[PDB]
């Protein structure tokens, strides 16, 4: 036995652990539709930071991460479809793929109460519910045949390993913002946020074709990586009105696509830059989403926030220019990205070649296992990289 | 000589007079394409009531109405689609069909400066911008060939008048929160508002093949005309929670399709029924659709409201459960209906007899023009009739 | 032990025989995936009919049937959504749930090699591949969790078992047909066939709230189950042109929408009514649907005929007015139906009394395990009858 | 003065000649909604080459020619969104943007009877009907609000005028074949064909973010524009199975969409390459998309061939794997493309910079009127050229 894991212990206090070497087993029933991984690659992310900072409650001892490639290195008697030595990507959706929302490919939001008894949706390292994350040298996943991502040839594979970590989560998941928010060949797109999530949903609307990417952030570190990768930027703590800024770049005051990209700890615009406000993100699509456009929300909105702003952000409830956009007539979409409706096509444009703007835009940094608090740490105090964690060491040495 | 209008002068000061004949003409600028009617039939709508209340401000003087039957009596010179005495209806929304979003099939949100100099969207009697209402003997219509509907055998349109003058406005518009919100055959629906567009939402819903639906509303008479055509209703008096009322008729205390018939003037639930919330039918909405599902907002929402019922509310700025309705990946579709996308389906769905229930739930009642201001004061109080103004005796059925 | 079952023997020759129950096994294998149910309706279908012609081949000594109905008696250790005695649909394709097209909702060609090694799709009784058909008293169901559609109340789905037994295959097929071919509401819709696929087809477009359902058969007591029921119907022994009997029906000579609910041992129009002729049903409906219009085709096309009316239908190879249809902009749908995609809400719309039509049209006729090989040869002999063959006599008696 | 046209007196008889000035005029009637141009740009295409080889009849003395760039210069009285010297594309569609179909963005499918009296479907140079082509001096465009794009940036549109005078045409047409088979980013794309329509769709699916585009010719120099611009070709002149040749480039002999840019001359593969035969594409493409997969066939199907291959071919009935096809459920769009519905985001694609590769794998050749007859003798003859025929000398770019 023996697994080493980023262990959640209070507010900023991660603490890198051995704990028990993970069973087929889940609340004392076998699975035998599950795998155990040796884990290759494990990100960081900006929900991970929701958990670090305080603001997403999981129980003391939660294992965290949801960023998962690894190895097949045991499986029950009903995996029929990986082998061991698989190497393969994880969704971060814990889904079943046996009820109803998983057969009509909605595993964003599995009714399975065997995956989550409590709500509709799974998630590792989010105790949604009680699968352990994945920031570890080994995992537990349930539903591994309809789970788990294949990656056909190992040596390819893992000469792009930088790109291929990001398709269990964050990739299709910027992906999924642009897409449902109608982003195709020759769009104009705004996108909120220039953290590793609106990074990628940068790079993803530039696969989709789309004509002008305009990214919004306060941090100017983030929004270089993407400035010098040739997408056009926008500083929020210019104190002229974000139309009037895009009208700068664009020809237009508008844009055909809104993607949110930073969910309920959103900061202000100008003056309001350094202060927190949930509905900062949102109010800003409203605003410079032109009539007949849509907008896709990949950034995480909460329905109870343990430390919030004001009063109504504690209970979900948030200020949003509803009447504004209504007048527009924009469609808006919400929710978990689907993951496993995106990472096969995702996949098959990084082999192929498709996204070379993509470790460009992403500035991926290699930690160890022991180093991740301090990773953690360094991305809590906005960081451009993007962390992700080799356990193993077998990602050579950059 | 001169045209008898329903005339705005002020809050709940309506006057039926004489206004000058309409004119080919626009801003004083010649109109080609354009047409004038002899109204048929002119309903009277809520959105006619926002306005009647002050809640939707309009110059004095604007002529209101946008729920028009008529038949075409003088034409320009680019009017190729259209003869003499054709009989016609009228789209609520003014639409060139010549720019960008008319083109893209999206005539709810026209661009054209020449329709409305500031915002992308037309419409009658809301000046929008400078176009008169319908709820007249005469009114102006541009861009005919692309804006009417003309109906083919007249004969047999005006045998179903009473259900084909809702093909304007509110059967197009319940049935594209419908369509809007996924609405199909097997489909459980939740229906907030039982005024005409919540029963046409109701009606259409039906049409679509939905298994159950369920229409709630405060108001007893409204939702009577529902349960006698065999539709389920929820009394939104009652104290108990709405997902819990929603289980005790489903079985499930969730639905895959909300819509929101009742706008910006909602009421609250239970003993807050006598109270006007804004969020009042969102955020029911918000609670009551289940993961995966989506909601259609056919009521209006506005930017700005002259007497809101909180400072927020008076920048069109809701206290919304936004979080609660991202945890579940909702899509929200929002805005006025693009009427042509739904009338000539529609309009063949009435007359090869697929919609015996819409006279059952609509209650029309036909009024002339000078009852029309008494119609606007019942309509006002919860009256559960569609009023129907006939200015030149042409319906005579009851 | 003991299973008696229809055996396929030769060309129309069926034979009912007791063979051993079956067990959780597929090719050697244990599978603990996979339920054992006991029959409790299963029916006699066209393409079995296929079959019982020498049309389609299957191993001698193969069962037949893939209309199951059944109750849970025996489970895997991974079966965790179905319990023993309860009441399921089983869709007519094997499918795994866990392949590519299977998580991307297309489980009507499963590409899991253990479900069929020779082609990307799974039958009962189609030996498609080795899996026993259901015209038996016992039959082996794989992958139950994800293939399965539970009947959540017994008594309810048993007092419309007669509905409910079509919702394995043929309601879903010609609904199917309907929604690939853009059926909506308002619709004009000509339907090829009046089999029990033409008639679901029939009853799928009426739910889907079609404004005109035109049915064409050379059989004259087939479409009188239709006619009877409300629905337009043309015999195709007329010799006037198929575009002017419906002009004669609609005022227009073609349609919106087209079903093909033949397939390839299809018969002229006209004097060629006793013709086959593989291209009668396709080309009569490339004829008929408009410009911008859509095809479904839910009838059945192979790759390969043992027994054509020409050498070219020998290979799949039809001569078809392919010009004609491509001139008109016309979008095509093929293929077996995705049940699983449909069976929920369809079973929905049933439970809640949306289609009482349904029965009236279908003309079910409910006969025993040994009466079969009757129901077949009368089916053969253009039998306006819907057979569903009750084995253990749990359908009371009629 | 007289209006110097390429006019069409018989097979392989073109001749440039003074026509009289286009008129604002139609059969005798006077148009409103009309516009002349001075013609800037004017390509030769494929579908010009069916009529220039007598396989698709227009009149003697047809002006040719469907792939208009031009500037406004004279407009009648209802153009109120062009001015004089706004340089505009004209879609090759004849659109009214006025009845149903126009009004369903199927502008590829005008059923204006003033557009085309018998067809429902209008286009320049075919007589569809009673259009004079754009190989011309100056052209008379209809409807032109509804029909002309305007590109906003006069001088930034002309110095991308190779890449834009793709916009009225082939561009949207490879484009829409892509998008009508589902291509999107990830995706596995075969082409049929390597003339200028063909290497639009590759163009297209690279712009949509396909990993592996490949595209099959019997035509060598052709084909190499595509090699040197990075993308996959098959020399169609090679015996192997094109299943298997495209097993040596993909990893599998199957892909996701299939694009058939040939038509109705099509030729063989391998030992049959130049032997003419009208299924050729069309069978390719049912062998070798995937189960599940879709097909755009953008190429030429007619109703009618006055000089085809077999006497089935001469009345648009061809010899189809419609077996092998429907048991993969296979999806078919066909058709005119609606030029409209992607002309907008294309230019924006093309203005930002987007499509590179576009003039890369195009070859674009700009010739006079005078030599417009010895274009379509050399494009006749297999030349790897896109001709632009230049009126006024107002490109002078090469
Ligand atoms: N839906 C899903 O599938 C899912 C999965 C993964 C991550 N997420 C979410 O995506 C979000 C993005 O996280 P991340 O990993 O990119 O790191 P992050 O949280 O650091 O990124 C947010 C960035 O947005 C910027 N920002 C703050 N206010 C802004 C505003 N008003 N307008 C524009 N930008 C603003 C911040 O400076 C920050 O750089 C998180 O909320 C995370 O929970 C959701
Ligand atoms: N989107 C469009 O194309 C468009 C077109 C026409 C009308 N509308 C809008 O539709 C809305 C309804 O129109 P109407 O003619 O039925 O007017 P209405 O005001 O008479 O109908 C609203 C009904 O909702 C009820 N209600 C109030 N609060 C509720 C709650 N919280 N939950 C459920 N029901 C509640 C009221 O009792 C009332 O009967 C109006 O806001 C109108 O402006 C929009
Ligand atoms: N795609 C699927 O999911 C799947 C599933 C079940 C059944 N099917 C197929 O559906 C088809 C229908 O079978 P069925 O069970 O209704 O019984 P059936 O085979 O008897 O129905 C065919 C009917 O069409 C009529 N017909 C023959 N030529 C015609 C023509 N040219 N135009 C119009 N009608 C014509 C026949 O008289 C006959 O009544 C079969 O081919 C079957 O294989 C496909
Ligand atoms: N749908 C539309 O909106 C529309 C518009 C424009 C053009 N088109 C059509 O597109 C087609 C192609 O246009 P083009 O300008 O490229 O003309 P083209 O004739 O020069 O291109 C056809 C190419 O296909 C090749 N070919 C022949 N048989 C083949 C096969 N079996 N498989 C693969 N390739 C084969 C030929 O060698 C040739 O290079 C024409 O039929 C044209 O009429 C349609
Ligand atoms: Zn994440
Ligand atoms: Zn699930
Ligand atoms: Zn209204
Ligand atoms: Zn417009
Ligand atoms: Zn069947
Ligand atoms: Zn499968
Ligand atoms: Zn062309
Ligand atoms: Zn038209």
């Amino acid at each position: 036995a023996g697994n080493k894991s980023v262990v959640y212990h209070g507010t900023r206090d991660l603490r890198v652990e051995t704990v028990p070497y993970p069973k087929l087993e889940h609340n004392n029933r076998k699975l035998e539709h599950a795998v155990i991984l040796k884990v290759v690659s494990t990100n960081i992310c900006g929900s991970d930071q929701h958990i670090y900072r305080g603001r997403f409650i999981v129980p003391k001892g939660h294992v965290l991460g949801h960023e998962i490639t690894g190895e097949v290195v045991e499986k029950g008697s009903d995996v029929e479809l990986m082998d061991i030595g698989d190497l393969v990507s994880v969704p971060f959706n814990v889904a079943c793929g046996r009820c109803r929302n998983c057969k009509e490919a909605r595993s964003d939001v599995c009714e399975n109460n065997l995956v989550n008894p409590d709500a509709d949706l799974g998630a590792f390292g989010f105790d949604l519910k009680g699968w352990s994350g994945g920031q570890a040298e080994y995992v537990l996943v349930p539903y591994a045949d309809y789970m788990l991502l294949k990656f056909g040839d190992k040596e390819q594979a893992m000469e792009k390993i930088k790109d291929l970590t990001l398709i269990s989560d964050i990739l299709p998941t910027g992906f999924h913002g642009c897409v449902s928010a109608g982003v195709k060949p020759g769009s104009h797109v705004y996108i909120a946020g220039a953290g590793p999530v609106g990074r990628c949903a940068a790079a993803g609307a530039r696969l989709l074709g789309a004509a002008c990417v305009i990214v919004g952030d306060q941090n100017p570190e983030r929004l270089k990586l993407l400035s010098d990768a040739g997408f056009e930027t926008i500083d929020l703590r210019n104190s002229a009105p974000l139309r009037d800024q895009i009208d700068q770049i664009l020809g237009k005051p508008e844009v055909d696509c809104g993607v949110d990209a930073v969910g309920f700890e959103a900061h202000g615009l100008g003056d309001e830059a350094n202060t927190e406000t949930p509905n900062g993100a949102l109010n800003s699509l409203f605003d410079v989403v032109r009539a007949g456009g849509a907008i896709g929300i990949p950034g995480i909105y909460v329905g109870s926030d343990p430390d919030p702003v004001n009063k109504d952000a504690g209970s979900g409830r948030l200020h949003l220019d509803f009447g504004k956009m209504w007048t527009k007539s924009i469609r808006i979409m919400t929710g978990m990205a689907p993951v496993t409706n995106y990472n096969r096509h995702l996949t098959e444009a990084i082999l192929w070649d498709q996204m070379p703007y993509l470790s460009k835009v992403m500035n991926i940094e290699v930690i160890t296992l022991d180093q991740a608090p301090d990773g953690y740490a360094k991305f809590d105090k906005g960081s451009p990289a993007k962390f992700v964690i080799d356990p193993h060491g077998m990602l050579k040495n950059k």
